[PDB]
């Protein structure tokens, strides 16, 4: 029953249990994890107020598997983002000088907690560490131009993830809200997903082995739109928190 994150503290880089009321992130306690972040974590004894440490991307994923069109049936359409696209909370998304329009896409993210393959939808729960937030950043011109979505979605910084992974949250009916400079762009519930978390894990794990720490982005609701130099994009998911990233365009 925890928020699993990663931190850069005085004593270095570590997993941590991030404790406290969600509406006061400053006064939250980062309780340093020693071993077994995907099993039963044990703790070093050290902790810091969260304000005192750098909050990082909550996982080092070997791959990011993603779902296309998934909000209100056709089979899931999946694609990959390279783990070099991942950044954590508050790290800038850097737009290539030549790419326009570049879109945000707020998404519920699944974090896989153990090696698995050929998992049934009903068994997905036993293989899921928990849930976090992803921003499936996408160069739309490049999507249309390539047909394949890989390049459009694969630029460095195009996979913000965080702020942390919640292990006990039920993904079936959670609100997701995306803001760009405080203006609401996406506003929907995960209960509108065409393929639910179990169906997504069943589908993907029938294709490829999923490893502890692997991320799955489960698709974005209506209201996708452009981001530009100077913008800030915040995605909030109920029961999880808020993933926020500034935006800069290269060459400015
Ligand atoms: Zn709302
Ligand atoms: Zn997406």
């Amino acid at each position: 029953s925890m928020r699993l994150g990663r931190i850069a503290s005085p004593d270095g880089v570590a997993f941590a249990s991030i404790e406290g009321e969600l509406d006061n992130p400053g006064a939250m306690t980062a309780r340093e994890i020693a071993e077994h972040p995907f099993g039963t974590p044990n703790f070093t004894g050290r902790s810091w107020p969260l304000a005192d440490v750098r909050l990082l991307a909550p996982i080092l994923a070997s791959k990011v598997v993603c779902v296309g069109k998934n909000y209100t049936p056709a089979d899931p359409v999946i694609f990959l983002k390279p783990n070099t696209a991942i950044v954590g909370p508050n790290v800038p998304i850097r737009l290539p000088a030549n790419a326009s329009p570049v879109h945000f896409e707020g998404e519920l993210a699944i974090v896989i907690g153990r090696p698995c393959k050929d998992v049934s939808a009903a068994q997905a729960v036993d293989n899921i560490l928990g849930y976090t937030i992803g921003n499936d950043v996408s160069a739309r011109d490049q999507q249309k131009s390539d047909g394949q979505w890989t390049r459009a979605k694969g630029h460095d910084t195009f996979c913000p993830v965080g702020p942390w992974i919640v292990t006990d949250v039920d993904p079936a009916d959670l609100e997701l809200r995306t803001e760009v400079n405080g203006a609401v762009k996406q506003h929907a519930r995960t209960s509108l997903m065409i393929h639910d978390v179990g169906a997504i894990v069943e589908w993907i794990s029938a294709v490829m082995t999923l490893l502890p720490g692997d991320l799955i982005l489960t698709g974005t609701p209506a209201g996708v739109g452009p981001i530009e130099d100077g913008d800030t994009v915040s995605i909030t998911i109920e029961g999880i928190g808020t993933l926020t990233n500034p935006v800069v365009r290269k060459g400015k």
